[PDB]
């Protein structure tokens, strides 16, 4: 009984650590995705700005 | 306690399976993220290429104007 | 009479040439002024393009940082 | 009469020369301006291609995200 109770505490500790690693990993992945979304939006803006410049050049010609 | 032993042994077998599954869940998640990161690195390298090409373009415009 | 006719002929031609020259110099001068203004406008566009390339470079640098 | 004809003939040679010079300058100016324009049109077409390539990149990024 002693031996199985010690193992129970050990397993619970390991499961808690694994819960924590999974939560942390998802948290990180979410933040990565948020940062990447803003880079896409900034890129989209640069494309629009380059297109305005193209239009201005075409106009000057 | 015969009762208590019975109960804790059943619990521990459950916990073993939860832990195995959890570990598998994390590995799957981390593998997916790795594949995501590699695919974006390709995108970054292509972006490098477009930036060099734009720089050449600006240099050619500067030459025409100078 | 031959001398008189020649004089008249050359006077007429000179007057014609002065007009053609005036017209051509005015055309050349306008053309060149327009080309100067065109080049100046393109210079501003080049400066703007450079800013956009710099901002793309920053974006790229930020993507590279995210990818560690 | 003799002085006057000489004067008007010398003037005519002057003007004819000025005309030749102007014809030549107009030709050269027109050529340089056309070449300049054509060369600029090249850079406009290349810029268009870069914008296209960047829009493709943006589309791949968006697809990796969604």
């Amino acid at each position: 009984l002693q031996e199985v109770e010690i193992r129970n505490k050990d397993l619970e500790g390991q499961l808690s650590e694994m819960e924590q690693r999974l939560e942390k990993s998802q948290s990180e992945q979410d933040a990565f995705r948020s940062n990447l979304k803003t880079l896409l939006e900034i890129l989209d803006g640069k494309i629009f700005e380059l297109t305005e410049l193209r239009d201005n050049l075409a106009k000057l010609l």
